[PDB]
């Protein structure tokens, strides 16, 4: 077993003083990782300070400085990606085949982009007239806020810290209750690297003390959270209600597939698979509604169920799993909840629907990969996001009839759409009403792309060179060197 | 004049609420108008409209939604001077203000951000060979703001010419206290050709049609001038409802920090200008005055002789520079916050009464006042009034003043006066406010992007910032590589 | 007759101190349109001292003065679209049914594009640390050339002076001498509109002299030429050679036209006819090189001439003409004399490639429209511009070779690709060495769209927030305020 | 001595096939320091076609790739600093405590800020209507080539690589025959980075041929030059005359350095030194025109001769040396020619104006630091650079006097003043015609700051984000959507 994990504030660990711990759960076998001390509301005072001087320290030092530290923790990174996937993967279920592939890999690429980019966050001049100028600075936030979730442990720690960091803020980080191991193990990377005592500092909790405790604060400036659709808007009204702090929300979505008439079935199929069962079903931007149109369902089925049976569930370490359990055994509760919903609302079957079964499986949180067709638009797991290895298969007719489909809904996260012909590729996606749109494809978020959501999946954006300047506020002055006319 | 209607979908409508609320003449207690109070129907009415009208003005080319608000700028031109003797009528502001400033400076935002339309530009990304991205800054859709009553024509402006620009329909609620320029904006708009639904008005009370317009599933941001407790109010709603994108614009309490080499006849100028223009009802004013010990005395002269030289009277007098507040109810709770300045120990320097006399009895008039001895813990320091109140503080060093500045929630504006060249930029390097002023107070050009620190604001008006704002990245991979699947 | 043309300089048609003069002909009947004074070295030296008291007042005016002043020009210019379009005609030989659609109505999109630009002109700043920090200014070089050519010309003369004037420069424009006519008319415009005094001047002459005073001038700060390859050679080294101006060129091609194996050919040919025979073929960006499928060269050699039978050369003011004389005996010349080479190199003639005789053609240089085929990589016509209405049709077995050949040449203006599918239309444009390139189109050149040549084709871009930009110089300033310390 | 020096071409050092070579000596002595081979006309050719393998592989990469590639040679230039700065100041007569702290710092700190820009560089795309777009593609030149002086030779060649390499590109680089050694060095360090073989090659080389064969060649696609005036004039010449490349041109300056009537005449002092006595005045933003009020010019005077009794001439690598040699005896001798012309134009010789003479000092290249004073506007001495240690003071009455004064000059390069007063201190700057300026200080040159000359000083900038995309080209690319509509 693993060493009580305590709290990290001010470069070291430090015990929480409000008494209370929290388990989290190995979910390949119900056993309990580690205690983990929960910071309280004192505790999250000390951080804020603690983040007020570290953030000076940081912002006063050069660009190229804050850009060469950020550079040793992306060395750190790469050099310890397999044994912080390992971690990953028992604190989170998820196959090592992903953690040491995407999950420390894209982090640390963001973090790695935004290093580079310090040098060149500039502000604007602007000539009014010979005798007076404006010019601005893009000033940091001061103490910022992240608040993760735990399907994505330190690939979100780093992705919202990065941009934080690198803007010259100091960041406190609150991982989810379910999955806090590995952003303590970032905090200590971060130290190592040079990073001042403060700047990054991590407060495991859970979301109604130490989150909340973290949104109410009057010190700080912004809070980034990444969560479900509920919580997001719980978290986004107690921000206001204290402080008015900025906000960022990566909310869930129900993202749209839309197969063209005249797409490859076997390409078509593939995506489908990898927009749905990656990381057990657990990934927000998920391609759940699949639509295909009617002349190509049941040979398309054909292709799924085929595709579907090569999924390789089992061992987490072995370099051939492919497939994990959901990360905790309540939320897969919630996820048979809405199989069952599917079943009795008359969407047909065609594989899985239940927990998986036998030796290596009855005490990990296994649900089988499922597919459901026949589908329409009044279902409930058509209309809500299950976060678990479901896909929904629903038929078309014309082109009109899935955009306005695909856009009918209040989540707006992502979308795609699989066609070799150059006009309906573009002409479709661009009326589609999400962010993160991919032709031909699906998955890959590079650290240059912005990403979040419309509607109810999301406000503001991560990743980009956008994101680096949101996470600064721009001063404007005036320089009036003219004489000052007052009419009294 | 007749009873005032909402304006949706191009003309005139009446409100389905049944309900009305009427606007008083603060310089004679008359009612100016009865207007119709828009409720929960009528926004949804105003929403539907909105989405119609969004499509066909989105359709059009960049250039083409440039020249209709572009036209729209030149009625603005033209009838400068109407509407801004409305405007006096409707807020007490003097019309040697409402004709100079109010319409002139709104027209100049719509009139930049006509022209940057075309410029509105996504991004091109290279992954490899095989793929690549690219990005669209798409419309929001419809989006609502909510107006303040201090500059209803100005804001109902810097709020619509960027989101009109950006290819949305703005719904346009003003305060309930000063509603008549909007829907006058909103038949200009029409005019220059602006499709029907793209800029609706709805008048009513905050409690329930801006409450309305927050809760709305289909709106997608918000833009909220006004007080910190009923943005707080806004914000939360509008997260609690729809989750939308929030854009706030609150008061403060801004520090003017005159420095130990700076002309005091200039500093008190300044300072004048910063407490004084409207009345004191301005945002940005700069209502503590932060003057070094050493001065102190001849400053609070030099402010006392330009106090004498205010004009207060005949609101569309030529000489008149002062008006009244822009409500009775306003007026009182000035007059608390003077009241708590003479009782916390503060040293009344002029004012601090209401006017009486002919043509003064009947409106709701406050003298100019100015507070000195100030000092931090005080009432009148640490809140904002919005009325003519300015407070005079004694400071010793340059550290100390900068701390003292930052030591409050508020973040909007803060200035500086002097003439050394390091000082100047050294001294505002370290002050947490959005809108910096050297040397000068007041001036907003379309180009500078403002608004506050802490909690006197979320986001930024003007500037091209502020067109991305109201538009949402699209971002789009083309993968022309064989794509991998694990499965 | 048209009444003498005078030089324009300063607000008013003043005379030539040069004592020359020069005819322009109407290439359509050869009458002497009007008799135009030549600008001599002290024309130019006065009109460089008019464009620079005129350039102060220009710069010393707020953002939105500028802007407004050239928005009345464009407005000025909507209105007189027909009468301009019809001098262009009578000028250039073009049809009215080009002039009056294209060249005032593209000249004043640009006018009008960069009118709106001005207020976004901004610097930067850069903060170094606490005590020093750096701002830019984008500051107008002063006063600029702009040389024309006669294809296009008022179009070219908004082209140029737009971006110039709205980045607070003054232009001294010298017209072709073959087309003088429209950009006197300009200049009176622009004053109308309120343009102060000196900011545009108009310079008629001839190359040889008042081209060469210009681009000798010390006080000129940037040379911006349109006109041949070999031309712009010439003009660039004097520029450099006299006194380092900034130079700008947008010089001929032999641009590619790739019709893939999968394209519809009606579409192919209909967009091969328009990049090949609008203007008489007296386009840069012409796609005189049309690359077609070896198996479907036979079938799209017949819809070419099909729609050459259509070509209506006529009466240049009649609706339905759509095709007209070259601008020149002396270029029609040039133009017989590649068609000459065409057919003793061994070329198949497919149509056309003589003078056009009789009633309403003999007095004007009117050449057929003329398409070769069985084309090879080394043949005259293939290698070299001709600025006539000669295609060139070459046959292509696979896209690796099409691309090879493609690129396989010192020209650089523009190339396009006609295909329905995705991947195929960006793999293959991605790879052309080209500035310009079309999709499924050709010709179309937004005012947002920066355009220009690689290789020998250009020299920095025209049109685009870019043009604007490259109009002004930057002024680097940095502030120190902290102790300024010596080593010595 | 040194082996005899070679090319490096494709990544390892190759004999030159011209047969010829030339020496380079070391200034403090007048040893030869290494026989250096010049490369042929047939060389640059193989060079060229290396790079162009090269640049395909390089561009290729991703640009993380290419960031991480570049970041290795700046950690190799750390490294090897002293190396370097030590091999400097042989080829230079530079004193090692510029070189040490200067040279190869403030190279490494441009490359190692445009390794981090490289993912940043981003296209546009712009809407068109609904059924077409422009996007645009910022890419390589191809093959690029930088010229470079002898004054900063390993920096002028890291500010020349830097940007071309971060686009994409190759360069061949021709260092001065003067100081050709540490140019070869980077080459190997490159190299050792991982920079793929032939992104990089050196070509030491006169410039009568060597450079001239680079400017000629048909298949480089931009030129960078820095040098003095007139060689730029013809380098830009020919490289029109020959293949129409992209130019870029670092040129001298005769800059002015401004002393405000409220300047504390210790610290303007302190400026004036440092801005005409640094790396014995061979600087190209030196302030050699200093512009000081009448009322304190006698004050001013005695200050300048105080300070330069300080000046510590003698062994380079001796610690206290802080002037050195001038770069070549031919140089000294220009130099003095321009003190003597001081003399005979009456010109009053404050301090020095000879040779230095005695033991460690008559085997060198030395000039006495020189001041002249009581100068005027039309002296040869003031209206030309020097490139020596020869400080001008002018005496001026008034504000707009001395602005009229400062701008009165061909030359463009760099200008400061020296004033504590907000409103004097930006009201001069933005009014002088210079593209550097500096306030209460001189020299500093940040990695983020574009630089560049205004009239005869310079064409295009470096340094800053501008300098990388303008080692781009750009291609737009319009996606037509909708049918295509033929007039024909
Ligand atoms: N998008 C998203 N949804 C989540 C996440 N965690 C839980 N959910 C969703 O929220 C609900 C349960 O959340 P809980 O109340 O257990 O935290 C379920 O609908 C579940 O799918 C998360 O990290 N991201
Ligand atoms: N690209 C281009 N070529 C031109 C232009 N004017 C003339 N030429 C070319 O120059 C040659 C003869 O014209 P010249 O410039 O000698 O009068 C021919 O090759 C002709 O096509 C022009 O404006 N653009
Ligand atoms: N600005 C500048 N001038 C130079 C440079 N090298 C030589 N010069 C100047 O150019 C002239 C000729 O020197 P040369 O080029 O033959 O060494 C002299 O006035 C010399 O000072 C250089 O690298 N930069
Ligand atoms: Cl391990
Ligand atoms: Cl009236």
């Amino acid at each position: 077993r693993m060493a009580e994990q305590q709290l990290y504030i001010h470069g070291k660990f430090v015990a929480a003083t409000s008494g209370k711990t929290f388990e989290t759960i190995n979910p390949a076998t119900g056993e309990v990782l580690a205690t983990v001390q929960a910071a309280g509301r004192e505790d999250v005072d000390r951080a804020v300070k603690s983040a007020q001087q570290g953030q000076k320290v940081w912002a006063a030092m050069s660009a190229m400085a804050r850009s060469r530290i950020l550079r040793k923790a992306v060395d750190i990174l790469r050099e310890r990606n397999d044994e912080l996937a390992r971690l990953e993967t028992l604190d989170t279920g998820k196959p090592l085949s992903e953690t040491a592939a995407v999950d420390i890999v894209t982090g640390a690429d963001v973090l790695e982009y935004y290093a580079g980019l310090i040098p060149a966050l500039e502000g604007s001049q602007i000539p009014l007239r010979d005798s007076s100028f404006v010019y601005t600075r893009r000033e940091p936030l001061g103490v910022v806020a992240g608040i993760g979730a735990w399907n994505y442990p330190i690939q979100i720690a780093l992705w919202k810290s990065a941009p934080a960091l690198a803007a010259g803020n100091a960041m406190i980080f609150k991982p989810s209750e379910v999955t806090p191991l590995t952003a303590l193990k970032l905090a200590e990377i971060y130290r190592e690297a040079g990073l001042p005592d403060g700047v990054f500092n991590v407060l495991p909790g859970i979301g109604a003390e130490t989150g909340q405790y973290l949104t109410e604060h009057p010190d700080i400036a912004k809070i980034s959270f990444t969560g479900g659709v509920a919580s997001g808007k719980k978290v986004m009204a107690n921000s206001a209600a204290s402080s008015l702090k900025e906000v960022t929300m990566e909310l869930g979505g129900k993202s749209p597939l839309i197969i063209a008439e005249d797409a490859n079935l076997d390409l078509a199929a593939d995506i489908a698979m990898m927009a749905n069962f990656y990381s057990s079903g657990q990934v927000c931007t998920n391609g759940t509604r699949v639509f295909v149109p009617a002349k190509f369902k049941a040979e398309f089925e054909h292709k799924i169920l085929e595709r579907v049976g090569r999924i390789r569930a089992g061992d987490l370490f072995a370099d051939d799993t492919n497939f994990g359990p959901l990360v905790s055994f309540p939320h897969r509760q919630n996820v048979l909840r809405y199989i069952e919903s599917g079943k009795s609302e008359g969407a047909r079957l065609l594989c899985g629907g239940d927990v998986l079964k036998g030796e290596g499986f009855d005490n990990g949180a296994w649900v089988a990969p499922t597919v459901f067709t026949d589908c329409t638009d009044d279902m409930t797991i058509v209309r809500e996001e299950i976060f678990g290895p479901v896909m929904s298969i629903l038929s078309y007719d014309d082109e009109a009839e899935v955009i306005r489909r695909a856009n009918a809904t209040e989540y707006g996260l992502a979308a795609g759409v699989v066609t070799p012909d150059l006009n309906r590729a573009h002409r479709i996606i661009h009326q589609l009403e999400a962010g993160i749109c991919w032709i031909n494809s699906w998955g890959e978020s590079p650290a240059e792309m912005p990403v979040g959501g419309y509607k109810h999946s999301g406000i503001g954006r991560e990743n980009g060179v956008m994101t680096l300047q949101s996470y600064t506020q721009v001063k404007s002055i005036q320089v009036e060197m003219g004489p000052f006319q007052s009419i009294f």
